[PDB]
This record gives structure tokens, C-alpha cells and sequence, in this order.
């Protein structure tokens, strides 16, 4: 090496991968593609088969560095098609992802958001190389706790699959505080496995419920564990996160609805210190 150092700012806008022409059945609008740079590649694939090893999903990041261990990570993915409900389990399976959050009904007016890749309760079903089977469901007002139980040689990986179904794709939620106790529980249950690869989030195009959901959680997890009179660049967030996959808060009510999220879990945090008075 040496100063030289070719200084690639952005080195990816690039997005060839998902238009492939094989892909078109893969995805479900044409713009809306994943970043070829932070597309995560399925393994397993034949590198003899035209866009074998895809799938419009990406990974994601406060940034590429920091505090911390490698802070924490998610996977923004886009709703499964019947067409490739196997390969979300191929990088659920490989990404060793252990927690899964899938912010829409599988169909909200009429428009199919998501296609299940989960068996029904107390059955099995194995979509390619792995068997799922959905052990039984926990569901609260504003979710349903699947708790699916992939298999390799049985080697049951007990994966969580938090779907909120009162988010609905039409609009934010209102004066809510639910995707927030359902943040914490998916908070909780990561804080649970370290080994836990990338938490998966999803809604059926990826980039508005998926991409809100995401920033709201990088903000609640650096006021945690930095303190809650830290700055806090939602603007910048929000850029660092469509510099990974594009799109990301979506709509208006959303990029709106990340400040709601904020300065709840931000007095709700900070009225909970009973434990202190700091009145010198």
C-alpha cells in the first residue's frame, strides 16, 4: 500500500445487478432496486445461471465504521414473491439472521404487500434446503410473534418472526408508541444473541415502513448508549441509510413520523429516571 489511495467517495450508485433480465420476476417495481455494493448475494447459487445469486435486499449501518462492536445491522428487504420466497430463507439461513420484522399484512387493500414464507401454526414446511416449522404464535395488539424453527442434519436455528400488522402501508401510525414497544421487544430478544447475525427488516417494496423503521431504531440506539442530549441528524441519518438503499423514508408522513418516533422514546427514556434527580 501507501498514500495511494484511490479515494472512492460513493464508490457505489451502481444497481446492474437487479436489472438483469432474469431478475424482472424478482422484483416488484422497476425502480426500486438494491445497490449492487450493498445487495446481499446469495450463496449457494449456480455462477452458472444467469442473476442465480439475487435477491433486492441490502445491507445496513449507522456507517461503514464506529463505536462499539461493529454497531448494529439489518437487512432493508423487499416483501417475498411466491417467485422467491425461497431465497429470503437463503439469506435469512446465511446471514445467520436470527430476528425477522415484517412491517406489513401480507396484503393491505387489496394490493398484496408480502407473500408468507411461514407455515401455519404447529406445521411445517421447508422452502429449498430448509425446513421451517412455525412452533406457535404470541400475538399482542400490535403483533404476532411467530416463532419459526429453521433447519440445515437437524441443526434448529429458532428464529423470531415479528410482524406488525397495525402500521398500515397507506399511512403512519398515529400518536403511536407500539412500534416502539415492539422495537423494544425485538430490541430485547437481538440483545439476546449476540452470534445473532443481521436483524432482517421488510416491508414488500423495502424502502418506507422498512427504511422508517430502520432510522427511528439507529436513532433510539445511539441516544441509549450515548445519552439522550446527543445530537441527532435524522436529515443525515436518513442520507447515510439511502447511500445503502436508496428510497428509504419513503413518504412524507414517515420522514415525519421518525421525529414522533424520537422525541416519545426520548422523554419516555428520560422521565424513566426516577433512578436519579441530578438536582445538584
Amino acid at each position: 500500500f501507501e498514500s495511494l489511495q484511490k479515494q472512492e467517495v460513493k464508490n457505489l450508485h451502481q444497481r446492474l445487478e437487479g436489472q438483469r433480465p432474469e431478475n424482472k420476476g424478482k422484483n416488484r417495481y422497476k425502480n426500486i432496486l438494491p445497490f449492487d455494493h450493498s445487495r446481499v448475494i446469495l450463496q449457494g447459487r449456480d455462477s452458472n445461471i444467469p442473476g442465480s445469486d439475487y435477491i433486492n435486499a441490502n445491507y445496513i449501518k449507522n456507517q461503514l465504521l464506529g463505536p462499539d462492536e461493529n454497531a448494529k445491522t439489518y437487512i432493508a428487504s423487499q416483501g417475498c414473491l411466491e417467485a422467491t420466497v425461497n431465497d429470503f430463507w437463503q439469506m435469512a439461513w446465511q446471514e445467520n439472521s436470527r430476528v425477522i420484522v415484517m412491517t406489513t399484512r401480507e396484503v393491505e387493500k387489496g394490493r398484496n404487500k408480502c407473500v408468507p414464507y411461514w407455515p401455519e401454526v404447529g406445521m411445517q414446511r421447508a422452502y429449498g434446503p430448509y425446513s421451517v416449522t412455525n412452533c406457535g404464535e404470541h400475538d399482542t395488539t400490535e403483533y404476532k410473534l411467530r416463532t419459526l424453527q429453521v433447519s440445515p442434519g437437524d441443526l434448529i436455528r429458532e428464529i423470531w418472526h415479528y410482524q406488525y400488522l397495525s402500521w398500515p402501508d397507506h399511512g403512519v401510525p398515529s400518536e403511536p408508541g407500539g412500534v416502539l414497544s415492539f422495537l423494544d421487544q425485538i430490541n430485547q430478544r437481538q440483545e439476546s444473541l449476540p452470534h445473532a447475525g443481521p436483524i432482517i427488516v421488510h416491508c414488500s417494496a423495502g424502502i418506507g415502513r422498512t427504511g422508517t423503521i430502520i432510522v427511528i431504531d439507529m436513532l433510539m440506539e445511539n441516544i441509549s448508549t450515548k445519552g439522550l442530549d446527543c445530537d441527532i441528524d435524522i436529515q443525515k441519518t436518513i442520507q447515510m441509510v439511502r447511500a445503502q438503499r436508496s428510497g428509504m423514508v419513503q413518504t412524507e408522513a414517515q420522514y415525519k413520523f421518525i421525529y414522533v418516533a424520537i422525541a416519545q422514546f426520548i422523554e419516555t427514556t428520560k422521565k424513566k429516571l426516577e433512578v436519579l434527580q441530578s438536582q445538584k
